[PDB]
């Protein structure tokens, strides 16, 4: 829902005097995220690194409302291992509105996988393997199955919106910063931005239609990103009216360099032209769970 939903301060409110703000993690035109140290945020006697979303200086009513809405949305969604974890909030008088979520130390999965291209083998202590890639895929499907059950649609499911925490746990998020149409051109490097059109289901381009089944299409692109180790989709292709036409017609990406046949089949399944014929997230959880277990079995 929205900023007007009730807010259970007993459950969520965290003292500002137990938050020590550190360095920025991300900044856009409408909000910023800062790394922070929070003491006792999960009831134990520990100092935990967290990420704090808050407003920038000079924020309007509209911006405040937007951040309050996000907070209520996150409370509504609830907790899942593979979704951005809301830990607390600072909303009462005497300081800025702050939304506190778990920090995922390895950052976004696209950049991470790119950094591991020379540290990948199919089947080496710090290497990635097929086991890793299929596990990340499975985890995202689990998170999306959960989001679907909360009646949420992601709308921009991509590897850049997946964060990697310790112990190879990935979490789905939606930064909502718009960093790459905000970033100073002096400091923009190749790789910083991505083109969201490349993740959109045909019906999302042509009918502006967002559904859970359009997220399944996007998940197929995310799979392609995983098994290309963080490459950009549709390499070399110009994303114009022509590309869109070809897409509605049946043209698809070729297999990425690190895929197994079964994973490329799944991509193709996710890219069905008919939304109702794409797998559901529940179906993807079962199938990828099977692929994961088969991957690690004995002879
Ligand atoms: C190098 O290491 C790193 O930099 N590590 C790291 N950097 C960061 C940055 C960070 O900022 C964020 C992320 C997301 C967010 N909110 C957000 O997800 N909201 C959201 C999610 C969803 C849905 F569907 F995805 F679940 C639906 C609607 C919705 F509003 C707020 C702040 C959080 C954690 C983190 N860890």
């Amino acid at each position: 829902h929205c900023e007007r939903l009730p807010y259970d301060a007993s459950k969520w409110e965290f003292p500002r005097d137990r938050l020590n703000l550190g360095k920025p993690l991300g900044r856009g035109a409408f909000g910023q995220v800062i790394e922070a140290d929070a003491f006792g945020i999960d009831k134990t006697a520990t100092c935990r690194t967290v990420a704090v979303k808050m407003l920038k200086e000079g924020a309007t009513h509209s911006e405040h409302r937007a951040l309050m809405s996000e907070l209520k949305i996150l409370i509504h969604i609830g907790h899942h291992l593979n979704v951005v974890n809301l830990l607390g909030a600072c909303t009462k008088p005497g300081g800025p509105l702050m939304v506190i979520v778990e920090f995922c130390k390895f950052g976004n999965l696209s950049t991470y996988l790119r950094s591991k291209r020379n540290e990948f083998v199919p089947y080496y202590k710090d290497f990635l393997t097929l086991e890793h890639l299929i596990c990340y895929s499975f985890q995202v499907a689990k998170g999306m199955e959960f989001l679907a059950s909360r009646k949420c649609i992601h709308r921009d499911l991509a590897a850049r919106n997946i964060l990697l925490s310790e112990k190879n746990v990935v979490k789905i998020c939606d930064f909502g910063l718009a960093r790459d149409i905000y970033k100073d051109p002096d400091y923009v490097r190749k790789g910083d931005a991505r083109l969201p059109l490349k993740w959109m289901a045909p019906e999302t381009i042509f009918d502006r239609v967002y559904t859970i089944q359009s997220d399944v299409w996007s998940f197929g692109v995310l799979l392609w990103e995983i098994f290309s180790l963080g490459a950009s989709p549709y390499p070399g292709v110009k994303i114009d009216e022509e590309f869109c036409r070809r897409l509605k017609e049946g043209t698809r990406m070729r297999a990425p360099d690190y895929t197994t046949p079964e994973m490329y089949q799944t991509m193709l399944d996710c890219w069905h032209g008919e939304p109702s014929q794409r797998p559901t997230f529940s179906e993807l959880v079962e199938h990828l769970g099977n692929l994961l277990q088969a991957n690690a079995q004995q002879d």
